[PDB]
């Protein structure tokens, strides 16, 4: 063991363990002076151009703004930003949805509906402040006392290419709309209902990209008991964004509204 510490805004935090890594950043599970648990993202800035800098600034301002508007955006309690570093002290999470999906045996229908609702609310909120994530996937969500929270806003830059909307693959917000996030949410719900994503069993990752965009390539929707849930998935996974369902539509759909 150690007595390793972080000072952020003068307050001391003992480190319990590291949890995130990589891009000039680390996340740490942490104890404050009142022994209360938190998470602290750290970012080293020596190596960061003005664009990566302006993005980090932007994530922080949005995390700030959105807090007020929803309890499904991950809570930021305090931050310290300097020419050399950023420290952010955030509420702490049991596990991320991505790791949770893979270990969870089956999945309670009343639990999935609730996680769906959570996800809808969070994305709806960011949409109402003109953020269109565009790279949604289970990792972007965190379970905190049985409640999904959005952590990332697709705002500040092998990954699973298994939640990726058709229109993202066309250039390769005049091409990407809010409807892009519906697709991705659709895939996350598709995992939670049929145990796997639409093109999980598809071969070379390039070979998936063809099926995503291919309009003659049908996605299967087995008859599950929840008829409403089956419709949600079909409406979310339409290739044309013009015909794909909207988030405000999805919040009025009987799946989320009748129980
Ligand atoms: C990068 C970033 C992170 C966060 C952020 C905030 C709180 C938080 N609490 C937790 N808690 C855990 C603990 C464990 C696991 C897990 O299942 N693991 C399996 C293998 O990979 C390592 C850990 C996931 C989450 N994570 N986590 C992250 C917020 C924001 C806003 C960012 O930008």
């Amino acid at each position: 063991g150690s007595n390793e510490c972080i000072s952020v805004k003068g307050r001391i935090y003992s480190i319990l363990k590291q949890i995130g890594s990589g891009g000039s950043s680390k996340v740490f599970q942490v104890l404050n002076e009142k022994k209360q648990i938190y998470a602290i993202k750290y970012v080293n800035l020596e190596e960061a151009d003005n664009q990566t800098l302006d993005s980090y600034r932007n994530e922080i301002a949005y995390l700030n703004k959105l807090q007020q508007h929803s309890d499904k955006i991950i809570r930021l309690y305090d931050y310290e930003i300097t020419d050399q570093y950023i420290y952010m002290v955030m509420e702490c999470g049991n596990i991320d949805l991505n790791s949770w999906l893979k270990k969870k045996k089956s999945i309670d229908p009343w639990e999935r509906k609730s996680y769906w609702k959570n996800m809808l609310e969070a994305v709806h909120t960011i949409h109402q402040h003109g953020i269109v994530h565009s790279d949604l996937k289970p990792a972007n969500f965190l379970i905190v006392d049985g409640m999904l929270k959005l952590i990332d806003f697709g705002i500040a830059n092998v990954g699973t290419v298994n939640y990726m909307p058709p229109e993202a693959i066309k250039d390769m917000k005049s091409k990407i709309s809010p409807k892009s996030d519906v697709w991705s949410l659709g895939c996350i719900l598709y995992y939670m209902t049929y145990g796997k994503t639409p093109f999980q069993q598809i071969i070379n990752q390039i070979s998936k990209l063809h099926a995503i965009i291919d309009p003659n390539h049908e996605i299967e929707f087995p008859d599950i008991p929840e008829k409403d849930l089956q419709d949600v998935l079909k409406c979310c996974l339409k290739r044309d964004p013009k015909q794909r369902i909207s988030i405000p539509e999805l919040l009025a759909h009987p799946y989320v509204q009748i129980q």
